[PDB]
Parts: C-alpha cells; sequence; structure tokens
C-alpha cells in the first residue's frame, strides 16, 4: 500500500533538544515572517510569525537577526537546507520566492557540506518544525502539497433567520392609461431591468491570494410575499469566491383598465444588501489524493433583487 | 397583420415645420443632454446632445433654457408630453428618471389642457424627432422598447494575426535531484499553479450601464511552440463584458535521473496581457420579437497564460 499526505516536510539536524510544531495545519495560516539568528557552527534561533497573528521564537538568540517577511500570494519557489556537518544542529536555510525573493542564512565559522534541496509542494509554507533547546538542533519548513481543488462547502449563515434587510427601491417604469368608456379595456406593458447580484465569502488574504477558492454554498436570497419582505437561505449550487452576476430582468403584464377609470401602473424592483457571518468549512484535496480540511469563518456581502412588482391604482374619469 | 419595432416613439403637436430626426438608432447612442426653451403659447426650441457627441438644435430659442443632463444608466422612468391645445404647437414636457431626477418645462401663458403619458420603454432614451421651424411644431422621445437579451457577436480582432505576444515568465518551482547509484531512478513532481484569466471589450458607458451585455466571442490564446510565443484565436463561447476565470492550474511529471547524474528540474508559467482593437455587432433583440442591431468597435483587454513548462538540465557530479 502507498501513503500520501497533504503536506511535505523534511527535517535537517540533529537529535538534541526539545520537539515544536508551529504551523497552520490547522486554519491554513501560512508562515508570513522569520528572523534567522545564526552562530559559528549552527543556527542559533529562528522566530516565526505565521498569517494568523502567533508569533513563536525557538533556540536563543544571539546577535543580530536576518529577515524575510513574505506578501500574500507570495510562495516558495526553491528551499535548500544545510546540517552543521556534524550531524548534530542545523547549519544553514536557503529559499526563492515566486516573488523573485532570495534569502540564505548560514553558520559563520564552520563550512558548509551536503546540500539538501527540498520539494516545496505548492509552495505555500504552513510553518516550521523541529527541535530546539539552546540552538536549532534540526528543522523543517512545512509545506502544503500541490492542490487539485480548494473549495469552502459546508456554508451556514448562523443570523441569517434574524435578520430584517433594508431593501430599496428601484423605480422601473410608470405609466398612466385611461378608459373614458363603459366596457373595460386591456393594455400590455413590456419591463426590462438590469440587476447586479453580487456574492463574496472573506478569507485570509494569503489563503484567497495562493489558491482558486472555490464555494460550494446557498445564499441570501430575498422575496416579497403578502406580509412584506422574506429572506431565504437559497439552494446550493457552484460560486467563486467574489462573484458579480449580470442580468435583464424582464416581464410582461396585461393591465387592465375598468370602465369610466384612470388606471396608474407603477412598476419598481427591490434591492438588498446582505452583510452578515458565515462559517464553513475549508476543503484542499492535493494532486496525491490527499485532504487537508479546516473550519473558517468571515463576512458575507451579497446584493440580491426582488421579482419585478407591478402595482395598480384605479381612479375616476 | 401586425408589425413590432425595437423603438417607441409617440410624436406630439402640430402639422407644420419641417421634419428632423435627431437619434441614436444607428449606434446605439442616448440622450445625454436636453435644453428646452419655452414661450408663452408652445416649447420655442429644443436642444439635445447624444452620448457619442452629436449637438443639434430644433427650432429657435428665445430667453433662457431649462436643462436636464442624464447621467450614464440615468433612464426615464415616465414621460408625458402636452400640445399646447390648439394643435399647433409643442406645449410640455415632463419627465422622471430612475435616479429620481424629474423635468417640467411648458409654455408660460396658456394653461396645459390634455396629458398625453408614454410607454418609455426599457427607459432607454434613443433621441428625439419631430417638426420645427420657428417653434417646436411637434416632437416625441424616441425609446427603446423592454429588452430580452442585448449580445455582442461577430467579433473579430482584426490585429490578431500581426501582434507580437509580450510573455512574462512566472516561476512556480525548481528541485534537484541526485543519483549516486549506477541504476536509473524515477521522480515523480507535481505541480500547482494558480492562474487569473481575464477578458474585457470595452463599450460606451450609457449603454453598458443600462443593459447587461452577453458577448458571444473567440479569445486570444496563447501557447508555446517550438520557435517561440505563437497567439491563436480561440473557439467561440459566451462571456460577459468585463470577465475573469481562475483555476488552480496542476501538472505531474515523471522526471528521469540517470546513473551518476544530477537534474535540476525548472517548473515555470508564461502570462500574457493582450490588448488590442475588436469588431463586432451589438444585437438587441426586444421583449416584443424585434431586432436593433448596429456595427461597434472598441478595445479587448485580456491576460492569458501557456501551458505549464518543465525545464529539465543534466549534471555530471
Ligand atoms: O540546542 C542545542 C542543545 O541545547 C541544550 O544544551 C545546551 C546545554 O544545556 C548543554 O549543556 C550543552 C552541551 O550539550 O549544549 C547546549 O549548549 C539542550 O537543550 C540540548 O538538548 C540541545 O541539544
Ligand atoms: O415652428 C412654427 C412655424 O414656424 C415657421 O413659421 C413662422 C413664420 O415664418 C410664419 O410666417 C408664421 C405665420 O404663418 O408662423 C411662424 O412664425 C414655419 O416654419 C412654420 O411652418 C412653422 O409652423
Ligand atoms: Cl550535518
Ligand atoms: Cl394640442
Amino acid at each position: 500500500s502507498h501513503m500520501t499526505y497533504p503536506t511535505n516536510l523534511e527535517i535537517i539536524g540533529g537529535q538534541g533538544g526539545s520537539s515544536f510544531s508551529f504551523t497552520g495545519e490547522n486554519n491554513g495560516a501560512s508562515l508570513e515572517k522569520i528572523w534567522v539568528w545564526v552562530g559559528g557552527w549552527q543556527i542559533k534561533a529562528v522566530r516565526a510569525w505565521l498569517s494568523d497573528g502567533r508569533d513563536e521564537t525557538f533556540g536563543v538568540p544571539s546577535g543580530s537577526h536576518q529577515e524575510y517577511v513574505f506578501t500574500p500570494g507570495e510562495c516558495f519557489t526553491s528551499l535548500s537546507l544545510w546540517g552543521n556537518g556534524a550531524g548534530t544542529r542545523l547549519g544553514a536555510i536557503k529559499f526563492k520566492t515566486n516573488k523573485g525573493g532570495e534569502f540564505f542564512a548560514h553558520m559563520t565559522s564552520w563550512g558548509l557540506k551536503t546540500e539538501y534541496p527540498m520539494d516545496v509542494g505548492s509552495g505555500y509554507c504552513l510553518g516550521i518544525v523541529g527541535r530546539g533547546g539552546s540552538d536549532i538542533d534540526c528543522m523543517g519548513f512545512m509545506f502544503l502539497n500541490a492542490v487539485q481543488s480548494t473549495v469552502l462547502t459546508n456554508v451556514n449563515y448562523p443570523t441569517i433567520n434574524q435578520l430584517i434587510p433594508k431593501v430599496a427601491t428601484e423605480e422601473i417604469k410608470s405609466v398612466s392609461f385611461e378608459n373614458k368608456t363603459s366596457v373595460k379595456q386591456e393594455q400590455k406593458v413590456e419591463t426590462s431591468k438590469k440587476v447586479i447580484k453580487t456574492s463574496s465569502w472573506s478569507m485570509t488574504k494569503s489563503f484567497s491570494s495562493t489558491f482558486s477558492v472555490e464555494v460550494s454554498a446557498g445564499i441570501p436570497e430575498i422575496a416579497e410575499v403578502s406580509t412584506g419582505f422574506s429572506i431565504s437561505f437559497g439552494v446550493e449550487s457552484t460560486h467563486s469566491l467574489e462573484q458579480t452576476d449580470e442580468k435583464n430582468e424582464t416581464l410582461t403584464t396585461t393591465v387592465e383598465v375598468p370602465p369610466k377609470k384612470k388606471v396608474d401602473v407603477h412598476i419598481t424592483i427591490g434591492r438588498a444588501s446582505f452583510d452578515l457571518p458565515y462559517t464553513g468549512t475549508v476543503k484542499i484535496t492535493c494532486k496525491n489524493g490527499s485532504v487537508l480540511q479546516y473550519e473558517t469563518k468571515g463576512q458575507y456581502k451579497g446584493v440580491a433583487y426582488t421579482d419585478i412588482k407591478v402595482n395598480t391604482v384605479e381612479k375616476d374619469l
């Protein structure tokens, strides 16, 4: 049998110190900044920040540090690690990024020996894992493996049943008919109106800049019933994380004009702006068949419309 | 027995003066600005500007004018005209728009008699038609009737075969493998890369703000061939006027690593941004079955990508 994993991690160095694990495996967070302190025959310490705000130091800093700051969407293209030649510490880190950056931090006295080039997977670095004490005994960088799909699913809007939506009226057209005869009359009125419907689900920028996130979700919809407006949780379908859809809404109406009456026809549409929290599950499927999933929450913003409405008012003359 | 038309025009007033027709039915231009001069027993004159820059005056101005300036997307919601009550001149114009505006210009001495409320169709005003001399003898506002669909089709890119595409390399990943044994080795490498493809076809903003324009067109594509970068006119399909499609592009590669050899693998993708002219036909189908079409020209802008490329280099160590 053959085992695959959604992350790629190759740890280099010795067996001393105490284990550490500092990664976004739980929530999709990525490595956002790293400080590296070197010594004569080791990497001395590493401080790392993840995109979710976590910040931890391993080993004991001495001297000044080298820094690398990753921008959202910046991924590794390559990584090599060296031990210290004696098999007892990490000795050097070298990487390059898809934004043209390079970084090289190495011990200062002892010469570098065997280079270990790594497969960065997708290039999205989830953090670092190794062992430290006084120094960095060993370390590796964890990557998400190449991705087949990244999907936001199991979406809920937990406040949707409490929400009272503000629905603004857009006038489309009004016209007046006059029936001076003693028999009812029929008038056809055709209406068209462009509507622009939008949906967006917020996501940490690092993740959404690196991966094309598809959304499997119902969205909020708006309708006008007898008792007023009603919000509903629509049927689940596929969306992009930010989605806009234009269409020409149309309607054909037959207006009845009673004898000796004026009828005014008022044709309108209601526009609603949703701004409410959502929860869901991010499901990553790797090319190698493995999966990584985690729960998330953010803000849904949406613009939705009612059906075109026709109201008629009758008057004399 | 029954004729329908893509335009709706009801002329009110008398039979004197000379005929005029000032409308965008040739090119989809709309009424952008109107000045109206009134007199005691008539509308005296009207000056009109269409969205394509045309500007004409009908009748002979006297005194100050009233103005209405339409913004892109602003459509009529209602319109009423009055004669001067004697059947010899236009007497008043009243309209309301979908941005909440209202305008009422009327003769100043004689009182208004019969109101003629009009059906504004889609609300998109193409211009004015009537008869003028000293005064406005008669006039009507021409509207596009309610729309079923509006499509940009028959799209060509007249320069596409002359264009030399500027393709930027984006690095995805590099890794090295070593084979110290005297027997063949294989290494599987999987790659994923987010690509964001875009297409946009420029259009006069008054039209595209009012109508949901679908595009039935092929789009420029880019490929890597033996000599260099081959552009091509892709297969026809449906798009929106500004479109974005993101995807995780992926590839699995089996790398052969010979005995006593080092193989470096360099994985890239090419991104090109097209900027070139297009021609096509705007076809409007009204709800009543009629059609208005006209030829148009604009600028297409597109971002497109090559396939993921794998470059393999053999070293000896
Ligand atoms: O990270 C290196 C090393 O750090 C700690 O050991 C330190 C010290 O306490 C020891 O006396 C000496 C000798 O071995 O070395 C270090 O300075 C420990 O955490 C150790 O496990 C670790 O390898
Ligand atoms: O637009 C009104 C009227 O204008 C012109 O006629 C003017 C003038 O030339 C005539 O002498 C007098 C009297 O008949 O009326 C106007 O002042 C013409 O273009 C006419 O056809 C038009 O109705
Ligand atoms: Cl070593
Ligand atoms: Cl009249």
